[PDB]
């Protein structure tokens, strides 16, 4: 077993990341900000502190303290003020190391737990010039962590001794996952501190660990937390394991000691050994040890002297990489021990160590050559003879709090044998504010544009199933992570999906019918969903078993032709074939978690939105389809014509009393009839001069001469059992809603084929009645282009298939409209469209407004 | 299984101690104190607030905040007054909590975690007008487990115990403590209740009830000390109660704001408890609820108790109650006030009663839920044996800690062999004014009935207490006794005195007319040590000669006719060396060093016995042929004449000689009988004291070199050595060297030459100064030594002056009880009985100084 270190967070000195701190520590760079005296003359302390002999101007000073977004977590601007900036920065560190996790522990099916630690309530000396909270309960409270939210109060272990009793935690069960760490951050964010003789601080302003020219250390502020779960939990879930903690030990010195200021060379050798021995390791096992490190005159050799002793079971020289954050960020007091955790368990999963700042010759006191250890001073890379990277983080405190964490590798989780990665995914970019989604997504921008970037299958999965959906969001539809970050980059510019998502307690369906049937119509979502092959194969095992004509046989693996693609266009394949596809859409969509609450049809989509009602099954709808197909097929051929009028003007100017055949917009109608009665006559247009587009057809359907077509099957209808509809229908015949006896009469759908579509009348009554998006059934952009030429206020209709001619783009353009419904605010379980066996990884997490919450001082 | 609680301590309202405390829930009294205008203006809250009309004039207050015994603890008076009163209090409690468990935490087997918590330092505000808590304990009492300073905001002392338990359950500790305080320097303050206040505007919390305003604000500090229960039954701790299961979560955001409440969190709390202690509810007969008394808080932990004992199918079968109706709301104690009041309660089977409760709350309804509330402090007698209940904890910022506590395993009493007849009972303490107010604490706590084993307290008190300077020691056998005894102690006839090293001890062997029967008879039977050496001396002696040792004192019938027949010479010398070869065998047995170590005629044989020249075995073959050879001496006499030897010098003549210069004041003449009885009739006219030594020949006259003869005849090449231990030589009065103490003729004129007996005392005395413990039947070799130069020095006896001969036990324990109070290393666990277990006694009485910023 072992606690696995699944995702990690903090504000470091010169950083904002635990990759800005990895950055940082793989450049071997000084995180101390020297500041000069100019400076401090403008930050209400005294002026004889400035120009003084013992005052350094040193210190590792994270970036924005005051800085806060109060409301992402619902604080007031007057409770913000009234917060410990360590209350705040540690709050934004929590959701970032849940984020970092790929997790919202909010919603986290177990139990979580946070045990942190604070230094000096030094905000409540201006808060004065009477009380305040506890950090780890605003946590709980603000994140909903619903485990054991305890304060730990070590001095300068309290981060390390965290992630111990977090371990302890899981380990008896009292949490299912748990966040740990601490933070040490105050008021004087710009100050010096007066390093005096004989003093444990140093006078260079740079701390030089077991160093010969050691003065001290030198003080930084932070914070930092690491999200802990358990080793079998963590990988059965697919997490980021950074590093398992596979032991730890806590004990104290106890007056075995000179003073109660001393360190006990016996008591952190017993840290070490107990650790060790918990982890089920010896001596000869770890590579790294990250040290306490403080740079002290008189603590420096106390350190090693029990590290020596610890170690002097493993008869080997110099294996063992000794090493500490200190001389890059300087002594984190209370968030030293997750620090040293955070870079020793991105050593660990790496596998470099970063190097150690200002070493060149060891301490008088510490021998580094007969010593198993040796002190890095470039950046190296981590290799063992064992071949994993067993490692090792003490932190100690003032009162001789002595914690030591022993850090094996992750194990390996095989990858290269998973199914490949599908060809596009969503990205889900989510906000509770627009500021934040645009850094958000610059923040992604700048992670992608890099040559080391997860998986789409990995990532996309931690983007909607680990981040939480707020309501500024935005979508992306990729099929590679570089062009990813080419589009992010462009800063609003790029035609991605985005907008503030609504309730949208409704989805319309418009199941278009007749009129952009092509090739490849649906192949592509028939291999890669099981939802979308499983309905149309349901419809064409029947059609196979009854009639003679045959299914996946004509879109699938004939010719991409014009011998197959108007051997489609004839009406006996025409009909069922569309039938088929829709209802395959449909049911597609609706395992992608869609509710329809309006479906519409137009010819054909009500006899297939009639069977998603269930008014009559499914067998039985294809059966009278393609009864209905066949028997239109032998009526005489006729022609339609496109004349873009209103249809009270149409029939104001009508030839002779045939019948309308759509009446679609007021903009926009279908004459139809007999095929000499509509060209020959629809030259009187050209003396109209007004254009008359054709549909491409050899049949007259919805006009007043396929009576007899219907008049066959009449009898068919009568012997099959129907049902009250479901779902809210509304006809597209009659222009209005749909009543019990309005579906179940079959010589209802005996006049559907020849009365007009009222497909405008069912399209205001639609929106009137619902105020809804209308994802458009169908083969192409048919009723789509006409549903957002209407009057529709600040709503949109969306299609499921593209413009036919475009027959390869059918995964980019269904993911897209499956995009732009989830930033428009639809219930889309974006977790289907992910991969097989999805694992999370870490992520930028949420870019926090940067808001001033400061009082006076 | 489970974590014992082994020992408690703490400092509660109207209360000094844990037992303190519980007489306070027993006798069912409100230990809220409630001040009035002068005495709150005395202290000195400023009169807007006192005049004030919505103020209220009621706390709990533990007494000495102020106090402190810096000087137990090696604190400077400045590093004491600049100490959160916090820290000194929960100091003296970690102190008393390991004293009350039975241990020294210093000394201690495994490592030692302390896991606590503070309130806020509110001194720190007398400071300006660091010094973690767990770690100024762990450094003054020596813990070398984990020290966390574990702080949620009520639920602080319960979360810091189940924390602990973590730590014991992983063994990352062997023995914990863990408890937490708030206490602070507005000792004398009130509160100010305000509009819909959760502080009770009347000075009571009546919890639960329909009157309820809130509560009251106490302080107080508590600390149990945890051990997991294997352990703990295995090294004979008292256990309290086993925490069988506990849980702490948070509520969360799922409640309306962050001071609400919630019942879905404390009731996954309680029954998370109750399932990781394998339990049910219906097994939970008590329940210790957080319980302070406010208008949101009881229905909601009402609630919570409900939907959490929903699974139990009988009616008002678990009683309910809180300690803040008697104490107040401690705010970080709180929680372990609770976990102590309802240890005690599982201990005992006692359930205290919850106060000012008439009429349940609006909002509970106690008549279908399973919960009564105590208004009388009643029985605890569940339908099953064993006592099951919960204590609750709840934190101000969501924290519920919830931790089920079972009834410790019944041992079998009656199983341990029987107590020993005598016990010693060591009090030491580093200052002679807290020896005396310990030695008065005992005094009462010895005034009950009821007591512990005596086994049990002797052992408590020697492993279990520290040996500090200032002793005490009384040899018992009734503990009402002792409790008399110890109720006069200004007057008190027990050994008591400030120890100092004593690196040394002499040991003056006895002389030979100084024995009584039934010797050592006491000892042959108690003690395996003297039991070991004697049969093997006895089974030396009833190998080869006609005598038999073991019958001559513990078989044959006591007579004056017997009293003289073993004091004859021939069966008085290897008795007597026997005798003294097992007190010497037991004395070392019980961790005496000799450094010195000189004889009286006879007790150089055994001086010489135990150091290592002569084997036991060709030691005893040939004193009781050197008796053989005395005892064929035909006849002799000795008159004891107190006169210095120089004075001696006149008056004696050639035949007699002198046998022994004991004292520049006793001085004995060893002779004819004839020439003897002329001298004391010589003087008779003088007027000096003069009396016979009761022995009918003359040892170290001029009748012994016949006797002296036949020793040359034997010592059959025996293997001889140089001596080991320091003797120094009664013949020569000065020390011995290695050949001078191993020649066969040395024997020889050790059997003739008089006995310097005054001068290796005097050389003893000089070159290491040491007490003495004379090894023999009886104390002629005691006033002889301290009726001499001895500067703060003594002698002891071990074995009685013969008339005293049932006394044995009674006298070795008492010398024992009076070399360990002057400092000599004793153990005092080979004095305790068979299979001896921890008891709860009263501990160390600090003495209070008064140490203040302001």
């Amino acid at each position: 077993f072992g606690i696995a270190i699944i995702g990690m967070a903090g504000r470091f000195p010169q950083a904002d990341t635990v990759q800005a701190f990895w950055e940082n520590l793989l450049a071997s760079r000084e995180c101390i900000s020297f500041y000069s005296d100019e400076e401090l003359l403008a930050m209400g302390i005294s002026p004889e502190f400035v120009q003084h002999p013992d005052y350094v101007k040193a210190k590792g000073e994270v970036a924005d303290i005051d800085k806060f977004d109060a409301a992402f977590f619902g604080i007031a601007p007057r409770e913000a003020e009234l917060m410990d900036p360590q209350h705040r920065v540690l709050l934004e560190t929590a959701w970032a190391a849940f984020e970092d996790a790929g997790y919202v522990a909010a919603d986290y099916p177990g139990d979580v737990g946070i045990f942190a630690g604070k230094s000096m309530d030094s905000y409540l000396m201006l808060n004065l010039m009477n009380d305040k909270d506890s950090i780890t309960t605003t946590i709980a409270y603000h994140l909903n962590l619903r485990g054991p939210a305890i304060t730990v109060q070590t001095s300068s272990s309290t981060s390390l001794v965290a992630v111990c009793v977090a371990c302890q935690s899981l380990l008896t069960w009292q949490c299912d996952m748990a966040i740990a760490g601490g933070v040490t951050l105050g008021p004087p964010a710009k100050t010096g501190y007066l390093s005096q003789e004989g003093g444990i601080t140093a006078a260079d302003g740079h701390c030089r660990a077991f160093s010969d020219n050691s003065s001290g250390f030198v003080p930084g502020t932070g914070a930092g937390l690491v999200v802990l779960k358990r080793v079998d939990e963590a990988l059965r879930d697919g997490d980021n394991i950074y590093a398992v903690i596979k032991g730890f030990a806590v004990n104290n010195d106890g007056s075995e000691k000179i003073s109660y200021t001393a360190p006990s060379v016996d008591a952190q050798a017993r840290a070490i050994a107990q650790a060790q021995r918990l982890a089920g390791l010896t001596p000869q096992d770890i590579t790294y040890v990250e040290a306490h490190g403080t740079g002290t005159r008189l603590g420096d050799p106390v350190e090693f002297s029990a590290l020596s002793q610890a170690f002097a079971g493993a008869s080997q020289k110099q294996y063992c990489a000794l090493g500490s954050v200190k001389t890059n960020i300087g002594h984190l007091d209370t968030a030293a021990g997750v620090a040293g955790l955070i870079k020793t368990a991105l050593a660990v999963q790496q596998g470099i160590i970063p190097a150690t700042l200002h070493f060149e010759r060891p301490n008088a006191q510490i021998d580094l050559t007969n010593s198993p250890f040796y002190i890095n001073t470039t950046c190296q890379p981590w290799q063992p003879e064992s071949g994993i990277r067993r490692a090792g983080v003490t932190s100690l405190g003032m009162g001789g709090t002595n914690a030591h964490v022993v850090l094996e590798q992750a194990p390996a989780v095989d990858l290269q044998a998973r199914a490949p990665v599908p060809a596009y995914s969503i990205l889900p970019f989510s906000a509770k504010t627009d500021s934040a989604l645009s850094s958000g997504l610059a923040r992604f921008a700048d992670f992608l544009q890099h040559e080391s970037l997860p998986d789409r299958r990995d990532l996309a999965w931690t983007l909607s199933q680990g981040r939480k959906a707020f309501a500024h969001r935005a979508a992306l539809v990729t099929r590679d992570l570089h062009a990813a970050g080419t589009l992010l980059q462009q800063a609003a510019t790029a035609p991605f999906a985005r907008g503030v998502a609504q309730t949208q307690l409704g989805l319309g369906l418009l199941f278009s019918g007749q009129g952009s049937q092509y090739q490849r119509m649906g192949h592509q979502l028939y291999q890669v969903w099981p939802a979308y092959a499983d309905a149309f194969d349901r419809c064409a095992t029947l059609l196979e078993r009854e009639y003679q004509l045959d299914i996946r046989h004509e879109l699938f693996r004939a010719e991409v032709s014009l011998a197959q693609g108007e051997r489609l266009a004839q009406t006996c394949l025409t009909q069922p074939l569309l039938f088929s596809v829709e209802y395959a859409l449909a049911q597609l969509w609706l395992s992608w978690g869609i509710t329809p609450t309006v479906m519409i049809g137009h010819s054909l989509g009500e006899w297939v939105a009639a069977t998603l009602a269930g008014v009559f099954s499914l067998e039985d709808a294809l059966r009278l389809v393609a009864r209905r197909a066949e028997l239109m097929h032998q009526a005489p051929s006729g022609a339609m014509l496109m004349v873009a009028l209103p249809e009270a003007q149409i029939r104001a100017l009508i030839t002779a009393p045939l019948a309308i055949a759509a009446v679609n917009a007021p903009d926009y109608s279908v004459i139809a009839g007999p095929t000499s009665e509509i060209l020959a006559v629809s030259q009187r247009l050209t003396e109209q001069n007004i254009i008359n587009k054709r549909l491409h057809t050899s049949h007259a359907f919805h006009s007043s001469m396929m009576q007899d077509a219907a008049q066959a099957l009449r009898q068919a209808f009568e012997n099959v059992r129907l049902n009250p509809p479901t779902l809210t229908i509304i006809s597209t015949v009659t222009g209005a809603h749909v009543s019990a006896d309005t579906l179940t009469t079959p010589d209802y759908w005996i006049e559907q084929m020849l009365m007009p579509v009222q497909f405008s009348a069912a399209l205001q009554e639609a929106q009137a009645t619902f105020d809804v998006d209308f994802l458009e059934i169908g083969p192409g952009a048919t009723l789509t282009q006409l549903t957002n030429g209407h009057a529709l206020g600040d709503r949109l209709a969306f299609s499921s298939l593209p413009a036919g001619a475009r027959s390869s783009d059918e995964h980019k353009h269904i993911l897209d409209t499956v995009a732009a419904l989830w930033v428009r605010g639809h219930n889309i379980d974006l977790s289907a469209f992910a991969g097989e066996q999805p694992r999370r990884v870490s992520l930028p997490t949420y870019a926090f407004d940067k808001i001033r919450y400061w009082v006076d001082s």
